[PDB]
């Protein structure tokens, strides 16, 4: 129980701290917007950059190249765009943007009151009484919901683009892709079992041979080139299916 | 417990975000009304167009055409004229749509306080006191919700007519359709299992051969020109009767 | 628990935004009640035609025939009666269709005000304060439940007699037919599985025959023609008793 | 939970929309009344005179007899004399029958405020303010609840009446006669459960001989006048014990 | 679920229904109280007339006697008298049967304000605000408590009385009598049993007969003279023991 | 669930009616409280002298004598002074029987406000306002439980006694009261089961032979006067130990 | 749950009806204080001289013999200290005890008021206003509570000194003395298990001679003497060991 | 339920009759919290004295002395001390101490209100207005909880100095101490079961003579001398290893 009362007193500490009061003022608020709509965005694409194991199969051993890096880099910013237009679909980011460089202002306000840009900034803040502004703040709720829901349709139409193409111009068809990504998933799983127990017994022999204090057996030997032989990327020819390039790498 | 805990303030902070203000705006209101009805409507009629694996089958390997792709898109279309059918019941987001262009306005108000075009769309935003509008906001749901209805219905009408017609003109009878529709269901199914298995094996004694370091057994080869041969779509000919082309080659 | 909670939003906002409002106007107001009253009675008409599996077993194969489509229709349309009446006795739905055409309101009203059709519509909308019309609107919500009861008793009345007159004319006896109905139950039920498991092996024989590439087996041959013939209808004749065409055929 | 959660919310929609107001009005609240006493009290009759299966029996094969029709129609009459001694306890329905035909009304009031017939209807609708029908009303409520009492009470005689009558001329002992409604029992459910294995049996050869495309066994036929015969109803003569018609019909 | 929330809702009509008001009027309240005294009474001696199966047993077959039938009629109207003890210690039936006859009126009022006989009925009303009335209300819930104490007194003392001396002129013995009653309860569970499955073994051997349609087995038959025979009452002599009739007819 | 909403339906309405409000009359209290005190009390003392299966055995058969009728009413009269005194510690029941005979008011009363006799009643009812009185009732209050308590000391007393002298004057020692005690219950015990499966086989053979029709097998008979013979009560004599008359009855 | 409901509402009205208002009365509020000490002190001093099987060993048979009975009467005086111990330390009874003889009020009261003896006794019912004696109820309850405790103490302190006597001067050790106890136990565990089947076996044999009626079998005889015999009481003797007198008659 | 039930309300009452008034009097207050200090210390000191088996193994038997009584004494008054301090925590208890004698004032107060003797003891009453006693008694309060805490503080430094010199002294080591306490341990639980088993046979072999009446076997004799020979306390000597004195007396 007390990891359960501890996460929850955490979580709630968590949350009345990031408590995001917007603070009007007139040139340090700017930034006080941007950071949160940008920092946590850029956040989740470096993790997401970071999580997928296909790029590190790519970047170790001391670093067409395109092709892969841009598939990889889409593949991950799926999600930084989800955070963002969530946020800006949250409207209090983008409201407390209202201020950005004076010129977001001048050609912000209507003209009415004539002293939008002296203290505009108030108008998240609610402080400001002229009438003029406190109808500008729900036109600018308005903007900041609409940009929102453009960019998520412009990141699903986006997805759908790329997987359709990356989908169309595969020279193998659909249902023996879906064959193929069976077997790599077996694979990926036969691979992790059989390393493991074969990783067990080697260390269980070399271990007894330790506490004794003999010679061991010189069983047989992985060779190193050949793992990072077998660590290739693209996978595909023509003539040599040989799927899986651990799988190609049985002719020789 | 965490889960739960962190979907549950997802789930509020989302909900509470896409709170629905309608801003009372001259001329940024309409967009923001009909984003909120059709990019979501757009969205999910993506999502149909990705989700169904019928369509994948035509589209893989580089791109009588327009039956099959109507039939598809209609079966995926499903969905989103439902949502938007719910929304325009919600009433809300047509009732935002109400100033639009100013044609509708001055089409749509009585006349009575002459003023209309000016500050109508305030009539959501229940700020306006004239008499004549805070009427005609009322009037303004009333028409909301009866063209979601009459949509509602028109969309179940033409599913109707699409699946009875379809039902109508095919040779086969009825009391074989439905063993028909089975056979291929037992035979996806089987098709997973089976195909797993033998990815299975073929990973197996790959990677065994790998781990050792010999040649590999070399039992047989799924043809791929083969595997794209399986893939087409029609599944019929009255004299060869071959349901799922799969079957079909099977005579040479 | 993501399901549950939801769904439980999701009713919760389907709910509230299907209040009914009965929006006072003129013109606009019958046909908001009306559509109220028949598009879900007409969704519910068309999905009980739909559902049925009597009907299609007539339909399929390019389009007496009379009395089976009156028995379908009626049986199909047992419950839009029945979604009609509920609402009916709703009372909110005929109240609002008080006003409709000009007709009814010239008669409906004792013309005490002499001012009714002017503003009548405003009765349920209770923004009206004469008192003959405040009076009014209770008579309204009078005549829409005896209408609504009267309906529902019509129906059930209609049910009887019709399922009795079937029930009467029909050759065969009571505990005959009794015994029918069950073999007709255990007729499907077989069917379905035996159909399954033969549709089974014969994907299982042609897949194999497909992963190892040869000739496949050639057991039997489900005649499409055969399967035509025994989807007819009607099943009776004096002499030949042979109930459920596909037993009537094993004669020839 | 969806089924709960959806039966909850019609019930309460079923039970607010049937909300009884016993409109008060001059001549349309009589029949408002009386067709909430009567229809449902229909409703009932009409499916008890359907349920039993007793009657089926008799009416099947194109329609003394006035004995059987008598009992069965009572002891299906049982239910709906409940539900209107259960109304009229309810005292809202009579209450609301208080004005009827102005004989009612003439002859009910005692004459006090020599206004009665003219806006007596207000009586139950609490708005009228004379102080002798606000306590008339009392004396509604109180001939209602007793007039139900005496209802309930005339019922439940007859029905002690009848089935001692029945009980006392019937030829056959006590001790008997319950033994003798064991076998019937009994005897139904060992018809149910042969009969549908013996259906099922002949659905399985039947289906597999036309799986298969072959002659039928022909094992044995199952009467239809036999059939028809076996339905008789009387099932007693004080010679041939032979109860339930069907061990009668093993003489010949 | 649907029937507990069914079964509370009915419950909760029928028992606010049931709600019990006591309407102060001149004449028609004496009959109000009188029947919720007396009809649930007769309602219930009713059900207890019927209930038992020792009066059956007498009753069938076409109609000393009394002693058998004043012990049976005591027997089921120990229940009505405990209803009415009841109800006549809830108070408010014989409070609301204050009125009754003038005589009891005349009788009962001190005679203090002169003016009871008019409208004494207000009594349990609270309507009347004469003090002498006030105070005599409180009197009649007196005389009703007590009346309704002594009573279910002297229903006590009453089957005491007569089970007392039910039990003193037997002639047998009590530890006699205990056995003898565990053999009665005993015979009649293995007679419902046994002859239960022959029942079964009757149906199961003509019904068999009746699919083949061939002639029966006539095993035995179970006398009907026999079965009357055995339906005897009394089951006392003191010379021939043999209990429970059917056990006496074993000699002959 | 039924059974429990019922039970606390009718348990709420049995105490709500059973409510005791001690009614302030001149005459007809006394009484009032006299019997809510002494009719409770005289129906358990009959349960008590009704339950014990000590009396019947005495009792039947054509009805020293006096010890045995004393000793078991005593042993059932325990409790109904267990109910006076729980009653009378309530205070509520002889509170109301303050009144009573005249006598008790004049010897009561101090005789401060020379008034009490004409409406001391009021006493418990609170009505009146004389101070004495208000004063005088809390004494009444004090001698009801004092009384109460008295008594319920009396009767612990009386049982101490009782049981003492009843323990002290046997001849029987203490430690072989006890086995025999023990052995008694193990008679009884055993007599129920063996009595209950010869009166089982009994019936079985006799059912038997009459399903059959053939004379019985006449295995033995329980002797009627062998019956009553060991139905004795007393038990004991100082030769002939033979404890359980039943085993006093093995010599002859 | 009927007993649970019953127990709940039994145990309310028992402690809501034993609520202690200590009534202030010149004269009748000494004994009202003393009998709710005294009387359930003596309740449970008599219930502990019962229980004992000690006690019962000597008394039985016709009624040095101070130890012993000194010995038990504290072994059973134990509990009504208990009880007055916390009835004192409760407050309200000896409050209530504070008017007693005039003595007592004479001695008590600081002779401020010059008043305190007349109504004094008002002093725990809160109706004297003189400053006095409210504060002299205070000083009273200090008593209460003081004399409460140092009983508490003298109790425990006398059953410290008995104990510790009855240890010291006994001739037998310690680690011996546990022993003999536990052997104790298991002595009378062992009786009654095995003269519970013995019971048995005697009340079998003789119940089935009885059924067949015929001789028994005369195992054997449990001499009454005997019995009385090994109910000595005393078990102690230096020379002869021989614990549990039982075990002591076995040398002859 | 009941004992829970029973013993919710038991604990309740206790608990709100040991309310704690500390009753502001001139002279019986000082007792007043003095019993409350010290009874209960005395009572739980008393009960440690008691409890131990230690000390009635020196005590039995007609009761270098001074070592083995000071240890016991100190081992079972660990726990009153804890009882005084948590009490003198508690701060109510010596805050009522505060008049005591009168020197406890006159040295107390700080002499500003020159009246502190003559009515501080309202102090803790919170009666007397004067300043300075206001004060006061917060000062009382802080002198408790110091004297509490340096109490629990000396406690635990003479219990830390009294089982480090008894470890410090003791000639064997603590590795064979650990295991000597081990042993007792097992010793004393084997000796519970096996004397507890040879009890068992000892009862049963007697009883069974008993029953049967015959002589015994005379198996062995546990002798008593030996018994008390087996009781002595030391257990130690350096030549004689010889644990646990039974153990000690196997030499002889």
């Amino acid at each position: 129980y007390g990891l359960v009362t501890l996460l929850t007193a955490g979580g709630e500490r968590i949350f009345s701290a990031v408590a995001f009061q917007c603070p009007c003022s007139a040139a340090w608020n700017l930034p006080y917007g941007l950071v949160f709509l940008l920092v946590p965005a850029l956040a989740l694409f470096l993790l997401g950059y970071v999580l997928s194991a296909r790029t590190w199969r790519l970047l170790t051993g001391c670093c067409r190249g395109s092709l892969v890096c841009t598939q990889i880099s889409a593949a991950a910013a799926l999600a930084p765009l989800t955070w963002v237009a969530v946020a800006l679909l949250g409207g209090a980011f983008y409201e407390c943007a209202a201020t950005g460089s004076a010129a977001f202002a001048q050609r912000l306000c209507l003209g009415r009151n004539r002293s939008c840009a002296a203290e505009l900034p108030l108008v998240p803040c609610n402080q400001a009484k002229a009438s003029d502004v406190q109808d500008l703040l729900k036109d600018l709720k308005a903007q900041s919901q609409v940009l929102g829901w453009i960019l998520i349709a412009v990141v699903i139409i986006i997805l759908l683009i790329f997987t359709s193409v990356t989908r169309c111009l595969s020279p193998v068809s659909f249902l023996q892709l879906k064959f193929w990504k069976i077997y790599l998933e077996q694979e990926q799983q036969i691979l992790k079992s059989k390393a493991t127990e074969h990783a067990t017994e080697l260390a269980k022999e070399n271990i007894k041979c330790f506490f004794e204090g003999s010679h061991p057996k010189e069983y047989n030997t992985p060779s190193m080139k050949e793992w990072q032989q077998i660590s290739s990327l693209y996978t595909f020819n023509p003539k040599g299916q040989y799927y899986s390039m651990l799988h190609k790498y049985v002719n020789r």
